[PDB]
């Protein structure tokens, strides 16, 4: 079963400034959306202090990136705090506890792109490079989910089964047809280097296997 649903209309306005501008710096999505990774991870790092059994859904921190040329696919995973289902609908969805309008403003008042994780919807740079992104996610103790948008104004939620993670998220960047490069390792590497090398976290560049 899946459920449909409108994004608020500020991030629709968002998403679609994100879609149309003219803006060649597009490599800035791997930063943010490894950034977002690394957010989740500090939040079950520190839920976990407090309650130790929130690592029963796995001990390590980390993050994957994987590279499938095949299905033209980039794969940002992580094993952060993950996202329950009403976590996905507010959090993707909505402003939230965003500064979506600040941001809005602040791109017709000189800000640039580059800058949209000062403002905290990072996750939408996304749609500098993927036509459409899939989300699948797994919090403790709700279910595993997948959410995706090809923007347009709406997203959808259905629960995710056949192949469950632990706990965290996968953020599946379905890429443009122009957009390729992102699937080359030594691209992969130099943005990696050039804009995440202090994350603290191990990023693990997984290899293609054709
Ligand atoms: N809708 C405004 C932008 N807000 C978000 O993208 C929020 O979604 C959630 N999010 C995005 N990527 C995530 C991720 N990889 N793990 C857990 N939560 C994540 C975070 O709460 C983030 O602040
Ligand atoms: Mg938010
Ligand atoms: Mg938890």
């Amino acid at each position: 079963e899946v459920e449909t649903f409108a994004f608020q209309a500020e991030i629709a306005q968002l998403m679609s400034l994100i879609i149309n501008t003219f803006y060649s710096n597009k490599e800035i999505f791997l930063r943010e959306l490894i950034s977002n990774s690394s957010d989740a991870l500090d939040k079950i790092r520190y839920e976990s202090l407090t309650d130790p059994s929130k690592l029963d859904s796995g001990k390590e921190l980390h993050i994957n990136l994987i590279p499938n040329k095949q299905d033209r696919t980039l794969t940002i995973v992580d094993t952060g705090i993950g996202m329950t289902k009403a976590d996905l609908i507010n959090n993707l969805g909505t402003i939230a506890k965003s500064g979506t309008k600040a941001f809005m403003e602040a791109l017709q008042a000189g800000a640039d792109i580059s800058m949209i994780g000062q403002f905290g919807v990072g996750f939408y740079s996304a749609y500098l490079v993927a036509e459409k992104v899939t989300v699948i996610t797994k919090h403790n103790d709700d279910e595993q989910y997948a959410w995706e948008s090809s923007a347009g104004g709406s997203f959808t939620v259905r629960t995710d089964t056949g192949e469950p993670m632990g706990r965290g998220t996968k953020v599946i960047l379905h890429l443009k047809e122009d957009q390729t490069e992102y699937l080359e390792e030594r691209r992969i590497k130099e943005i990696v280097k050039k804009h995440s090398q202090f994350i603290g976290y191990p990023i693990t560049l997984f290899v293609e296997k054709e």
